[PDB]
């Protein structure tokens, strides 16, 4: 059976446990041993968890970050129902206890021993929350729908947690023998080296002789540098580049200067280079896996002699305010000087008084780690701040997380794409960050789910296979029961790639009324009906994907043709028909990142009061140019309703009038009023978070409207500029901004107002914009590359200007673009 989970876990996780065996490797052993201690003894804490708390663990609360509403209950094993009227301020167990009394009537004949459970989801009401804080019954007052609950008792809850069981002393120069390569090229050869702390050198670069593209060349040469041993710090990372010369890159490798049992390293090694786009401090340390074809370099560490990198309880022994809110020589020096100050009066600047010491003096790193060990806890915008690539000591990284400890799983979830992404820079294998994730994942198995599908969509990639691979296996060892759930997904997953391949070429050779036909019968066989019915949404875990409507599936017509995929539920009703989107072949990375960002200003928004009725729809690469988009049901593009179709509601005299007509035919009556509020908040939202974030090629064709009136965005290729993105104001929304009318300035500049309190309040955030930002420069996305491209988040944001110089500036952007409206 053992032998069994084995090859469970090396099927999902798309790599075969051997592999790591195969390496012989130390480093890799500690890990798998450490880690899979660590995550079982969570599951034996897991099995005995109350039954409210696993319920937490399993299903965490949906909640928001008087009136009356109908809702209608039932029990588990029964057809019989009862609506309720109650109040949006009214408690789940208040609710729960109309449940009982209407039971006990028609039954003949305590509220505590139960949750409410969304009818046909992963999801549940209870706690002390007023209904209205709920999400879904949120959602539901919104839409004008009626809330569907069972009552779900705690022995029901039990069975279901029970069924898922599982040194100082050496004052010479450091310098190596760079001794032979055997590469591939074309001219001379040279080698560059540099020691790096994170960005910062730690003293200058040193270059190699030049030799002719010869072989498999020979260099047998000491590279000296211009520091001395005794002050490299724990975090030495040195780094080379191969290229060639009468400039053209070959390749790069870094590695780390102490093992990852802090012993100085020594003698010779083999490096395994990466080609390349010259000197790369921020790529991976371990080598390239493609030792077959990679260009290796042998160098030789001296052997200083063991040496280790002294402990603790060692180190331990041995107009200010003006500029402290990029800084001069001198403003640098009385920064040092009065850090027990900065200590004492200003915690939160410790990042900048980091980034004033010298890395490269060991006895400064020494006075300024014993600072750190007693500087107290930061708020978690400065936490993020210090996972950044600029502070790689791992007593900074320790003190990080130790103030992130304090997020929330909300918060956690929110932040959560980026804490991966930092993963790339480590330099070793067990980590802080790392045992902090599976922990936090093995939790929430929400978290694990994400979690779970960032690692595994990165795993066709070489520099993180390894690491990505190491955390899941150990997570799956954690929790043996949503290993299952999840390879449920995986083979979902897989068939809808092979069905998308078919539709590929059918559609290269047939009409396309033939290759859904013939799509359909693909499905309908056993296989593919058991394979992609009953699972859980890779969108969502508490989403659930019943009977697949086959009749319903389809495909787009881009070049991808991607596959839109429909789903039904007999015990969800109307909320169980969902909808999702298979990609093949394109990269829904950027999209998934853009809407994390737009998702997080709705957030930032609604803690204000503010409430844009945004669209924040799923988006999740799961593999190699793969993954899904969840499906906004009942909305279509503005093309689409700009087509002026005859025979159909919308007809219009002039085209100025379809979406309005549309609108119209979707909401009778008084209803229209509410759709085009909810049409002009949300335009608001997406014309202030276009802006803000860059996102340019917008047109008819990638905005959409749902029936209720909100507009939102689809399919963002370009961000950051990278195409400065005027602010966008296009006349067909200011037609229906205006309810139809040429003049209509009180309507017009209502939505004025909206604009600029939603660009007001990312402003007072726009640190945790650029923190965020500053972390995904780690996914190597291509938008996402450099200084320019967070610049382009400064200048979006105007963050350098008082908040009345911002808006001015905004309301000159906003003006300009009213003007450029025809
Ligand atoms: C004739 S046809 O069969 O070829 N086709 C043409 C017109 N289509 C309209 C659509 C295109 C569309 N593209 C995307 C997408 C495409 C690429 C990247 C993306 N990122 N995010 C979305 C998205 N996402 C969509 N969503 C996302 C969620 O909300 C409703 C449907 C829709 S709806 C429907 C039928």
């Amino acid at each position: 059976v053992k032998k069994l989970i084995n090859s469970q876990i090396s099927l999902l996780i798309g790599k075969g446990l051997h592999e790591f065996d195969s390496l012989r490797d130390p480093e890799v052993n500690d890990f798998r041993t450490k880690m899979r201690q660590f995550c079982e003894e969570a599951a034996a804490h897991r099995q005995q968890l109350g039954w409210v708390e696993w319920l937490q663990y399993s299903f965490p609360l949906q909640l928001e970050p008087n009136r009356a509403l109908l809702v209608n209950v039932k029990f588990e094993g029964s057809e019989e129902s009862f609506t309720f009227q109650v109040s949006t301020k009214d408690m789940p167990l208040a609710l729960m206890a109309c449940a009982l009394r209407k039971k006990a009537t028609v039954f003949r004949q305590q509220p505590e021993e139960y949750a409410l459970q969304v009818n046909g989801r992963h999801e549940y009401l209870y706690g002390n929350y007023p209904l209205c804080h709920f999400q879904y019954i949120c959602s539901c007052l919104h839409s004008g729908l009626t809330p569907h609950l069972t009552m779900v008792h705690s022995s029901s809850i039990l069975a279901m947690r029970d069924e898922q069981s599982n040194l100082w002393s050496l004052e010479q120069p450091f310098s190596i023998e760079l001794i032979e390569g055997r590469k591939v090229n074309a001219m001379k050869l040279v080698v560059q080296a540099g020691l790096f702390h994170g960005n910062e050198m730690l003293c200058k670069t040193v270059s190699s002789s030049e030799v002719n593209v010869c072989s498999e060349p020979v260099w047998k040469q000491r590279l000296e540098f211009d520091i001395s041993v005794c002050d490299l710090p724990r975090m030495a990372r040195l780094c080379f580049a191969l290229y060639a010369v009468v400039d053209c890159p070959i390749a790069w490798a870094n590695l780390m200067l102490f093992d990852y049992k802090d012993q100085l390293k020594t003698g010779e090694r083999c490096l395994y280079m990466w080609p390349s786009v010259l000197l790369n401090p921020a790529g991976t340390v371990r080598g390239n896996p493609n030792t077959e074809s990679a260009a290796a370099l042998v160098i030789y560490l001296p052997e200083v002699a063991p040496v280790y990198f002294p402990a603790l309880e060692k180190i331990l022994e041995l107009l200010r305010e003006i500029l402290e809110r990029e800084l001069y020589e001198h403003e640098k020096d009385l920064v040092w000087k009065m850090r027990h100050e900065v200590q004492e009066h200003f915690p939160e600047a410790l990042a900048r008084l980091l980034l004033v010491t010298k890395w490269n003096k060991h006895e400064d790193v020494a006075q300024m780690l014993y600072l750190l060990c007693s500087w107290p806890e930061l708020p978690v915008l400065s936490a993020l701040e210090l996972l950044d690539f600029s502070f790689p000591d791992c007593y900074v990284g320790s003190f990080a997380i130790k103030s992130l400890r304090k997020l929330t799983d909300d918060e956690l979830f929110q932040y959560l794409l980026q804490l991966v992404q930092v993963l790339k820079y480590e330099s070793y294998l067990d980590c802080e960050l790392t045992k902090f994730l599976l922990g936090r994942a093995l939790a929430n198995r929400k978290i694990g789910h994400f979690l779970f599908w960032h690692l595994r969509s990165e795993m066709h990639v070489p520099s993180v296979a390894l690491r990505f691979g190491l955390i899941m296996e150990a997570y799956c060892r954690g929790s043996t029961h949503h290993m299952k759930v999840l390879m449920k997904q995986g083979e979902a997953l897989s068939k809808l790639k092979a069905l998308n391949d078919f539709v590929k070429v059918s559609s290269q050779k047939t009409t396309k009324p033939q290759t859904k036909e013939m799509m359909h019968m693909c499905m309908r066989q056993e296989t593919y009906m058991e394979a992609l019915s009953h699972l859980q949404s890779p969108l969502d875990p508490s989403t659930l994907l019943e009977e697949v409507c086959v009749e319903q599936c389809t495909f787009m017509d881009s070049k991808m043709k991607p596959l839109w995929i429909m789903y039904s539920s007999e015990e969800a009703g109307s909320a169980g028909n969902v909808g999702i989107i298979f990609k093949n072949g394109d990269d829904l990375r950027q999209d998934m990142l853009t809407l994390q960002m737009i998702q997080l200003m709705d957030v930032l928004w609604k803690q204000e009061g503010l409430d844009l009725r945004m669209t924040p729809y799923g988006c999740l690469p799961t593999g190699d140019r793969t993954g899904l988009i969840e499906v906004v049901l009942h909305s279509d593009t503005i093309a689409n309703i700009q087509l002026n179709k005859s025979n159909m509601a919308a007809t219009a005299a002039f085209n100025k009038d379809a979406l309005l007509n549309w609108l119209k035919s979707k909401n009778p009556g008084e209803a229209l009023d509410r759709a085009i509020e909810e049409f002009t908040l949300s335009c608001a939202g997406y014309c202030v978070a276009t802006y803000v974030l860059g996102i340019g090629d917008r047109h008819s064709d990638n905005i959409m409207i749902r029936e209720s009136g909100q507009l939102f965005h689809i399919d963002f290729g370009h961000f950051l500029g990278n195409f400065r993105v005027p602010f966008i104001l296009t006349y067909d929304f200011v037609h229906v901004i205006q309810q139809g009318k040429t003049n209509n300035s009180e309507k017009f500049e209502r939505f004025r107002g909206y604009c600029e309190r939603a660009y007001t309040i990312l402003r007072r955030h726009g640190l945790l914009f650029l923190h965020l930002f500053a972390l995904m420069r780690a996914a190597g996305l291509p938008e996402l590359s450099c200084s320019k491209d967070i610049q382009y988040l400064k200048d979006s944001l105007a963050l350098g200007k008082t908040e009345e110089e911002a808006l001015k500036h905004f309301r000159v952007k906003f003006n300009e673009a009213l003007r450029e409206s025809w």
